[PDB]
């Protein structure tokens, strides 16, 4: 039962590549990255979706042989959270909001996630 | 542009030869489909067979750019013609039987593809 980390990470468009770095040497945990596309052909953007987040994976100085690839589809927070519950995750590492908006404090996935996830969740600033 | 169905059955090597072949030809496409049969997760077993469906792909020397990977749920028969109609396929390669089986000489998902495809089918033996 080594630790697993679930990273989620939106493949439309840096600080928490550090804080995945060093979470993920504590035990060196399994690292799952997670993109989801949003609901409303699937397996093209599926393919499409997997190469974008491996290529960004590749900023991680994490061991190949600790990173996973996951897709899914639908809402994003829904699928984070039921990742995070299947895997389970010891750990959801998630920015506060994207990068170019400061409207808000947190965005809605970060907020959903901090209160609902069932471990624990760094949010990142 | 060429386009070629192998359906693979992730339970349970003659084909391998035949696929690498075919796809040379044109440098075609090679689209590998994998049938979950219907009745832990839907998410989880649909992420579980893709895994095992690209470690069974490693095992063919094909270009990377050229390999597509599907997954679907049901009557393994229904959802290869399915595709095979979709995609459009121009050809299904398939093998006669599961190896490990000789009491029919064709298995009842070749027969049914070699029946029923509106492309050409090479059964393998
Ligand atoms: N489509 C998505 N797939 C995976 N994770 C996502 C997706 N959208 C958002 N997230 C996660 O939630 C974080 C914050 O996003 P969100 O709460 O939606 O705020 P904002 O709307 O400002 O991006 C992202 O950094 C990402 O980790
Ligand atoms: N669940 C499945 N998903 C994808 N392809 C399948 C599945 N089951 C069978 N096939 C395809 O049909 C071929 C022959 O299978 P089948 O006709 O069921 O014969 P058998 O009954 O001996 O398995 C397999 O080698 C595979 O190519």
């Amino acid at each position: 039962s080594n630790a697993m980390i679930l990273v989620p990470i939106d493949i439309s468009d840096e600080r928490i590549i550090s804080h995945v770095e060093s979470e993920a040497r504590i035990d060196d945990a399994e690292v799952h990255f997670l993109t989801v596309i949003p609901s409303l052909g699937m397996d093209e953007l599926r393919e499409g979706s997997e190469t974008q987040l491996k290529e960004i994976a590749k900023k991680f100085s994490i061991p190949e042989d600790r990173m996973h690839f996951h897709v899914a589809e639908g809402s994003p927070k829904d699928k984070i959270l039921a990742l995070a519950k299947s895997l389970p995750a010891d750990l959801v590492i998630i920015a506060s909001h994207r990068p170019d908006i400061t409207t808000y404090l947190l965005g809605s996935n970060a907020a959903a996630v901090v209160r609902h996830a069932e471990c624990s969740v760094l949010v990142v600033r």
